[PDB]
C-alpha cells in the first residue's frame, strides 16, 4: 500500500473492459489513491472473514474472471466518490475524504451486498439469482449511500426510518446511474439480478408494485419481517422520489416532475441537514418540503411539487 499510482485494465462482471487506479509496490494493487485517502479492494476468497486481503495482481491486467467483481466494486466506487464530490461537494462518506473499503468474495452462493459500518461487502451470487453484485453501479452506489447515511441523518434500520434509509439509498443509487450514464433506469440492481430472465429488477421506484412493494402508505407493510419492511416500504418514497423527478399522476394525485438534479439536490440537503436518527416518513416530508424551501423559496413550484408527490404516496 505505499507505492506508485499507476493505471492497469480489465473487464468488469458484465464483460466491460474498463481502467481502473491501481498502486505498484512488487504486485499491482487495487489500490485507488486518487481519490480522498483511498479506494482499496479486498478478496474475501469465499470467506467470511473481513476485509480479507488487499487485491494483488502480478501484472496490473485484470481479465480473469475471478477478478471481475474486484474491478467492478473498485471501479464504481469511484465512480460513486466522483458524483458525491462533484454534485454534492461531499469528500467521501464522512465528508472528510474516508478510506472506501469493499471486499468481494464473500462468502460462497451470496445473494447480497451490504455496508457493515466499516466497508462494503458484494457477493458473488449463486449464478442464478444473481451475479456479482459490484457489477450493478446502483447497487455499489446504494451501499455506499449507507456510509453517508451512517455518518450524517444516522437512520435507525428499522421500521420507518429504517425505510427512508432504504430508500435514500436506492435514490441515490439511481442517481449515481444516471450521473455515470450507462443504461440508467428507475430500476434497482437490474444488471445483477436474475441473469436468466430479461427485463426484470430487484425493485422498482417507478412502480414498485410490479414486485408486490407499496406504492402508497395506506399499503404499508405493518409486522415485524425485514427489520418492519426496511425494504419493502421503501418503495412508498422511492415512488414519491420518481414522482418529484419525472412528474406523473399517482392515485389521482398530479405532480409535475422538477427533474433529478433538483431531486438529488433536496434529498440532499434533507438528509444532511435535517433528518435524524429516528425520523419517520412525516418527518421525511417536512425535511424535503423545508430543504426544498431553502434552496428554491416557499412559494416555488420544486416545493408545489415535492408536496404533490407526498400527497400521492399518501404520507402527511
Ligand atoms: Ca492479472
Ligand atoms: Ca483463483
Ligand atoms: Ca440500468
Ligand atoms: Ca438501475
Ligand atoms: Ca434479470
Ligand atoms: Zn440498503
Amino acid at each position: 500500500i505505499t507505492g506508485t499510482s499507476t493505471v492497469g485494465v480489465g473487464r468488469g462482471v458484465l464483460g466491460d473492459q474498463k481502467n481502473i487506479n491501481t498502486t505498484y509496490s512488487t504486485y499491482y494493487y487495487l489500490q485507488d489513491n486518487t481519490r480522498g485517502n483511498g479506494i482499496f479492494t479486498y478478496d474475501a476468497k469465499y470467506r467470511t472473514t473481513l476485509p480479507g486481503s488487499l487485491w494483488a495482481d502480478a501484472d496490473n491486467q485484470f481479465f480473469a474472471s475471478y477478478d471481475a467483481p474486484a474491478v467492478d466494486a473498485h471501479y464504481y466506487a469511484g465512480v460513486t466518490y466522483d458524483y458525491y464530490k462533484n454534485v454534492h461537494n461531499r469528500l467521501s462518506y464522512d465528508g472528510n475524504n474516508a478510506a472506501i473499503r469493499s471486499s468481494v468474495h464473500y462468502s460462497q452462493g451470496y445473494n447480497n451486498a451490504f455496508w457493515n459500518g466499516s466497508q462494503m461487502v458484494y457477493g458473488d451470487g449463486d449464478g442464478q439469482t444473481f451475479i456479482p453484485l459490484s457489477g450493478g453501479i446502483d447497487v455499489v452506489a446504494h451501499e455506499l449511500t449507507h456510509a453517508v447515511t451512517d455518518y450524517t441523518a444516522g437512520l435507525i434500520y428499522q421500521n420507518e426510518s429504517g425505510a427512508i434509509n432504504e430508500a435514500i439509498s436506492d435514490i441515490f443509487g439511481t442517481l449515481v446511474e444516471f450521473y455515470a450514464n450507462k443504461n440508467p433506469d428507475w430500476e434497482i440492481g437490474e444488471d445483477v439480478y436474475t441473469p436468466g430472465i430479461s427485463g426484470d429488477s430487484l425493485r422498482s421506484m417507478s412502480d414498485p408494485a410490479k414486485y408486490g412493494d407499496p406504492d402508497h402508505y395506506s399499503k404499508r407493510y405493518t409486522g415485524t419481517q425485514d427489520n418492519g419492511g426496511v425494504h419493502i416500504n421503501s418503495g412508498i418514497i422511492n415512488k414519491a422520489a420518481y414522482l418529484i423527478s419525472q412528474g406523473g399522476t399517482h392515485y389521482g394525485v398530479s405532480v409535475v416532475g422538477i427533474g433529478r438534479d433538483k431531486l438529488g439536490k433536496i434529498f440532499y440537503r434533507a438528509l444532511t441537514q435535517y433528518l435524524t436518527p429516528t425520523s419517520n416518513f412525516s418527518q421525511l416530508r417536512a425535511a424535503a418540503v423545508q430543504s426544498a424551501t431553502d434552496l428554491y423559496g416557499s412559494t416555488s413550484q420544486e416545493v408545489a411539487s415535492v408536496k404533490q408527490a407526498f400527497d400521492a404516496v399518501g404520507v402527511k
